[PDB]
């Protein structure tokens, strides 16, 4: 963009609050250890994306046993909703919301698309989940 204008998307890859979200996994694993494992795992399973899934702050919902997932890039957000919903025995009337950088990702996006836009410097994609549709509420 030197003869044309480069636009900025709306509410897509923004992270206005909290910046990069706070995660217990980051506090418990130092950065260089995470980055080293992220690089190696992207080379070993290039068709899969490493995802960290943790409960959002103030969320009222069952905790997740395993937080480290290796997800096929072609998998959509909706299928990931389906998978996480089963692992915590969510009832039919229980809601489930994902947040990536304090933003709800489109249900029709693939995990590879989210990875490319939101992966952090350790080569991991971080997803928080909640029973509420607003992060931290
Ligand atoms: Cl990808």
């Amino acid at each position: 963009i030197d003869d044309t204008f480069l636009p900025v998307p709306e509410y897509i890859n923004q992270s206005v609050p909290k910046g990069s979200m706070k995660f217990v996994y980051k506090e418990e694993h130092p950065f260089e250890k995470r980055r080293s494992e992220g690089e190696k795992i992207r080379k070993k399973y290039p068709d899969r994306v490493p995802v960290i899934v943790e409960k959002a702050p103030k969320a009222r919902i069952g905790d997740l046993d395993k937080k480290k997932y290796l997800v096929p890039s072609d998998l959509t957000v909706g299928q990931f909703y389906f998978l996480i919903r089963k692992r915590i025995h969510l009832r039919a009337e229980d809601a489930l919301f994902f947040f990536v950088n304090n933003v709800i990702p489109p249900t029709s996006a693939t995990m590879g698309q989210l990875y490319q836009e939101h992966h952090e410097e350790d080569f991991f994609l971080y997803i928080a989940y909640s029973d509420e549709s607003v992060y931290g509420l």
